[PDB]
């Protein structure tokens, strides 16, 4: 179950996310990755900032060793963090991730946010007032660095995450562009269906990869704990009954039928296995319209600590 | 590589057609079906009027018997001809086909044309002037018989072929309707892209299955021999070069990227194998637009001998 990226590479349409809530020990990522592989997942999403890469890598290499899967069958994504967006620091970060993973290459590498922060070991550098220290970096220069990573063979494909319409256009119209971003990984679910951004990406052969498909893991420090819980939406409960599935399966299927590559995370083995059942049924055209009606501009992860940054992506309509 | 029908069943998106030109011995169907199976084809399209069902059935059963494939992995389609549309004759025709195939069930059964003809052994009954003898049979009455065939387990799914927008509506609005048609098999290629009918079918959860994807086999007595040869289209040649593929592969991929289930036939082993490579590449969004521009209302199989029939489907815009 894959789709073809604009650079010719194949990406599985359903991927398991390896970000873990703060309350979880990082080693948890290793057990979950194993469980996911056994359940049939071949696409895994990670990032330098998650700090789960080494554990995810051990799980994968472990499943490759015992002959469960081959590296070529696994699609692994990483992301360069805000502190290494400087053109001279991008490749170093990728090489560091590859060292942690003990991998020869990653299948996809993305710019995590179009917002650079002060370079340094600390992922969240703050001043004496506790405010993040922003940095100015030419995003087009950063993209050129990403392209060089692809030409180095360190990553098979390159893309971006949390970019808005104008920022994507900035890259697409860049003089001397060599490789278009293969995707734009953003938050997307019934409460924030991204209709406009999705149509734009499609028109440019850019795949929209969605996180927050099930309402996000509601991370402390990022998601308002008082925001509504997506899966508690009555409409999803009613539709789950109609199709004799679950609210989660309904939300997952909704995105797949819109041409979106879906990410998902669960700390529970039973749910990891359940989510694979999304390929078992079809939502009717009319029910897809019903789900479209839930749109209410509810953004669970507005990256509020970045407010004020010149490149904060969520101010524009899309 | 399947899509989900509105009755829950799965259908492979690429199917091998078993209709043969008059110039071919019917037995040719047996060897071609075996070759298609070896190449990876699981979806086979046939019809009682083709007179190749017993040969196709023999090929499939031979491959099932030697362990190459399982019946459950094969998706076989048959169609009831105009002379058996009467409610009292539909089932007998399907049972007759099952007898020829030595199958217990077919996966899909279609009304071949929305035009009933005088009942009898002859598939093309004509009067003393050589004109087809039409018959009056309510399309909804015929559909009820199709539903009964599905309930009897003789066919897993039911659909139609060569129906226009209004005829589909007739079935969809039928009082007491039990099962919607899962598909509408019609001619479709860059010269007749069926944009409007396709959108209508999608809005009703009806899959559009296309034949004539490569310009049809240009059957004598049905297709104008001087009509342009689809694959000789310069645009397809240019695109084939750009993608390092072939005109045929470009035409096949075009339909797949539009959510269409594609049928294809070649009397040559090398081409049957080649067509399976359609899953290897992606046509850009921009090139898809260029192909949409080739539309010129060129209908290779207008069923001209049927002109005059009250239900001739090709007069309406769509
Ligand atoms: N690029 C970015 O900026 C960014 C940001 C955030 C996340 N991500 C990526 O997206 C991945 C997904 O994380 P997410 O935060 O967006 O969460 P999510 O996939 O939206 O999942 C949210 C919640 O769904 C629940 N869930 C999962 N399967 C379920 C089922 N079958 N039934 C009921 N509940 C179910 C989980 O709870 P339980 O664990 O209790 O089952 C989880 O807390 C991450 O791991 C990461 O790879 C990327
Ligand atoms: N329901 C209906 O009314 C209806 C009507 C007509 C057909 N059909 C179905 O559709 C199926 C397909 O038949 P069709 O008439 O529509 O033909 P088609 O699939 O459009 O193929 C047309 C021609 O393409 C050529 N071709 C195939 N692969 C090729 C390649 N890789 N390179 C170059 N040329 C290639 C073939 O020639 P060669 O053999 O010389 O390679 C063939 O004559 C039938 O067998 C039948 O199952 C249904
Ligand atoms: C919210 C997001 C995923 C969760 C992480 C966060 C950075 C800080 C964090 C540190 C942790 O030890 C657990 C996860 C998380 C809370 C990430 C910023 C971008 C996005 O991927
Ligand atoms: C053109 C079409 C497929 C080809 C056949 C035709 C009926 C007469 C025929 C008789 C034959 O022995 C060979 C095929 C064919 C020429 C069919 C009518 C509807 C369509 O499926």
């Amino acid at each position: 179950h894959c789709v073809i990226l604009n650079d010719g590479n194949f990406i599985p349409v359903l991927g398991f996310g390896t970000a873990l809530p703060l309350e979880c020990p990082k080693s948890k990522a290793k057990e979950l990755t194993k469980i996911a592989i056994d359940a049939g997942f071949h696409h895994f999403d990670s990032a330098s900032v998650y700090n789960t890469e080494d554990h995810v890598g051990e799980a994968i290499r472990s499943k490759i060793a015992d002959g469960t899967v081959r590296r070529e069958d696994i699609f692994y994504t990483s992301k360069v963090w805000c502190t290494s967006l400087h053109p001279e620091l991008v490749r170093a970060s990728l090489e560091r991730s590859l060292q942690k993973l003990q991998f020869d290459y990653v299948d996809l590498y993305l710019i995590h946010y179009p917002m650079a922060l002060k370079p340094g070991e600390e992922n969240f550098p703050v001043d004496e007032h506790g405010k993040l220290i922003f940095d100015r970096v030419d995003l087009c220069a950063t993209w050129e660095a990403m392209e060089k990573c692809k030409d180095a063979g360190l990553t098979k494909s390159i893309g971006v995450s949390n970019f808005n319409y104008r920022q994507l256009e900035m890259i697409l119209n860049k003089p001397g562009l060599k490789y278009k971003p293969v995707c734009n990984q953003v938050e997307c679910h019934p409460y924030l269906n991204q209709m406009k951004l999705l149509d734009f990406c499609k028109s440019k052969d850019i795949v929209l990869v969605a996180y927050g498909v099930l309402g996000t893991q509601r991370y402390g420090g990022w998601v308002d704990q008082n925001s509504p819980v997506l899966l508690d939406e009555p409409v999803l409960g009613s539709m789950a009954k109609k199709y004799n599935r679950t609210p989660a399966l309904i939300a997952l299927r909704y995105q797949l039928q819109r041409g979106i590559v879906v990410l998902n995370t669960s700390l529970k083995e039973e749910r990891i296995k359940e989510n694979m059942q999304v390929f078992e049924f079809q939502l009717s055209s009319e029910d897809m319209k019903v789900l479209d009606g839930l749109n209410r501009n509810m953004r669970y992860i507005p990256a509020a600590i970045f407010k004020g940054h010149p490149n904060w992506p969520f101010l524009d309509e899309y």
